[PDB]
């Protein structure tokens, strides 16, 4: 199998949080989604997304 984490919110979850890598990691794993460093590592991932497309909106549309 292969896995695909983005390094740069994990990164920055761990910053945040203070926490080890391993601990977002597990609950990435174990799709443990309620645990607030798999809602962190998602949002950072959301809001990255988002907010390239309003800046594509705001300069081309
Ligand atoms: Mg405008």
């Amino acid at each position: 199998s292969s896995t695909m984490i983005d390094d740069e919110a994990l990164k920055e979850v761990c910053e945040k949080f203070e926490c080890s890598e391993e601990e977002v990691l597990s609950c990435l794993y174990n799709r443990n989604h309620q645990d607030p460093l798999a809602v962190a590592y998602h949002l950072i991932i959301d809001n990255r997304r988002i907010m390239n497309e309003l800046e594509h909106h705001h300069h081309h549309h």
